[PDB]
DNA sequence: AACCGTGCACTCAATGCAA
DNA sequence: AGATTGCATTGAGTGCACGG
DNA sequence: TAACCGTGCACTCAATGCAATC
DNA sequence: AGATTGCATTGAGTGCACGGT
DNA sequence: AGATTGCATTGAGTGCACGGT
DNA sequence: AACCGTGCACTCAATGCAA
DNA sequence: AGATTGCATTGAGTGCACGG
DNA sequence: TAACCGTGCACTCAATGCAATC
DNA sequence: AGATTGCATTGAGTGCACGGT
DNA sequence: AGATTGCATTGAGTGCACGGT
């Protein structure tokens, strides 16, 4: 199914993180996703 | 700062993650941190 | 650009609205546009 | 009946109003179909 | 928004309190959306 | 015993109704119940 | 399809008829298909 | 009286009708006046 | 086409007739037939 | 008294009454008042 | 099995039978065998 | 004494037979009877 | 067997016999039979 | 002066007749001018 | 486990070092780690 | 100036690192160098 | 393809290339390549 | 006068033996002067 | 052919030449080449 | 009492030299003295 | 097409007569 | 002294099967 | 025999097809 | 869109009474 | 016998009940 | 594991000398 | 009266390949 | 040579797993 | 139902400075 | 920046806009 891990970032991109979450409508935890799976589809 | 905080994520993802942070040599949190910083830059 | 609305919703679907969106890590005005967009079939 | 207040996308809230004129239904009610509806989907 | 008054057996009636209530939606709704709901089937 | 409620709908449901009953020789009271017990699935 | 056909009865039959339909929520013409369809059933 | 009045069938149920009065001997709207009061009786 | 034929009865059946089939919304005529199936298919196989 | 009247029959239920009529041995008038007698009592 | 034969019967006895036959809508057989028949039934 | 011919079922036919051979007479008579009888019974 | 006999009788009885012969379209004979047949059912 | 006359009869019922006659103490001709007149006694 | 290894740096780096961690709120190895790997893949297959 | 510091690599990284300095007959440090000028322009 | 040779410098050469090389963090062989090749395009 | 052994890309090596014989000059040489003037423009 | 030559040169000129050559970690031989292909290039 | 010396060099190079010489109307030596008081100077 | 009306034929029932 | 029977006559009781 | 039955003369109204309007 | 009805046709439903058997 | 509506209330959506067909 | 440092070996470049 | 050359000496310029 | 590099001693804080509450 | 966070562990990220080449 | 709500209106369903997180 789906699990759980605790992180760290940087108050700034902690901060922007919120912000672009906030503004997508999205969750930190989607957010997340979204920006990896984003990232890496642009890897190979 | 250092915030911490906690996540959760579909286990595809969360391996993959495992996956790329592995092959570049970065933890879970920074390559978190790339991807993000990346993401923002492209939008 | 993005407009704004009041809506009225039964306690009981009020509910599941927040609990999909919870689920899903979604707010629930992005629920709400998935479930509509989703919804046009 | 609880209320709250929400945001969409013009492309988004056009699209509702013209189902819900279509269906005619409510703004809140064609929410509330397609909220229950969409939990019958993925 | 056209009115007018109709006539269900109990049963029928009850059932229909039960899904509106259900879908939290008035009679006249859910009424609505059934109609336009059998339109696409039989 | 039989019940009796009224109810609103837009003019444009309003017709439809009127025609699906038309055609299939039912009366509006009828045809919305004949919908209702349909929908249930 | 479903076709047409015009007919003459008894103005008590007609009555009753009109009765039936109105307390059946039928049209005239279904409600006569019903009891043809049901006369039927009743005969083999 | 003598009342007229048209009403709409669906070919299979019309073409039985057909049948039954054929059958019967009888006339469609005497077929139907039977079913009819046949009907009513037993309702 | 339709054939005809002419009968008796007793004035008792007769005025039965007019009444059954009056109260039918029938013929005398069909009246007739109806039983007559009746009849038979009451005796049929 | 005892009266008497034409009527109209089509010929399959014409023949068949005449079978019927010839086989319990009764005229056919004889035959539809018994069928009718009956009938009544059905 | 429908079986025939030939009898004998006087004028009137005969005439009788013919008359009765014509009132109650009977061939003559018919009508002698109603006759037998209601006969028979005449004991206990 | 006029002379005609008729048809029965077997079983009347039958116990027609029965009936005169007991009564110790022809089917002919046997048949006056049940219709002299039988008409007796239609009066006052 | 048919067997034969012969009798004697009150003119009054035989007359009112060939009258119910008669009346009854039976032979002499025959309305006996009846008679006695009749007279025993009845004990 | 007290009129004969020949008759037939089955052999059944003549047999019955010597009977009833025996018992009855009657000639046959007596027996039956008995029944004779009793039987029409009756149907008066 | 995870390597070790110190290395020199002209200021100027260095401090482009620091600046760009920052930003990219990573540490200097992660910095490095990906720097290197962006570096290799672009020169790649 | 030219300061020092120390770091930690993944030996994935590392064996490459070590790979492409002896390639390019660079150091260690430099070769990381490089990296990060040309990371910057990238 | 990578060859190898070998060479002869003068002490003072040798010297100054072993420092050029120390800051420049190269190899005396990348040392050398880099100056040929700058001197190479010196020329055009 | 110290000796040493390097290695260089064929192309390098190439375009030195070149040079070199363009110049008259042995691959030593050829190189001390490459240094020698690499340096030269490191100054003021 | 590495052809071989005999000169006279100015003992101020010589000593310069030791000097370049002796700087430039090359032969006179060298350092003369260098000198020669080098004038001739700029015509 | 002004310095002999005997040199080496690529025949291409003497080729050259005389070449040169010959065309400034100068001994292979003075040609070399040019040149090389020519290179000092511009080095300087 | 399924019964009925009747003439051709035959044998026994239905009675008168008398030793 | 009616009743049993053989001798004699012909009408009753039915089959059969062609026409209606 | 006298009483039913079969039909041809005679007439209305039922039994339906059509189709412009609602 | 089925349902109402007037226009139009002819066959169904019976009365009646001479011949027939 | 149900359907159609104007009066009326409160949270368009329904209850009520006098006329209609 | 891919370059570098050097001793064993060889031939020609790099010069001094002088007829 | 520098310059050409043969005669002589040994250090420059490189290969090779075992150890680091 | 003199300048970098490799590491072991030493310490903080990042990087995550857990899980009672919201 | 995921998201927040305090409790708890240890490995990641660097400073520093003696030997080495 | 969006979300949460009390004020306010009219045909529960929405618009508005001052505070919150």
């Amino acid at each position: 199914m789906k699990k759980r891990l605790t992180i760290t970032l940087s108050e700034s991109v902690l901060e922007n993180l919120e912000k672009m979450a906030r503004e997508m409508g999205l969750s930190k935890s989607a957010m997340i996703s979204v920006a990896l799976e984003n990232y890496k589809k642009g890897q190979e």
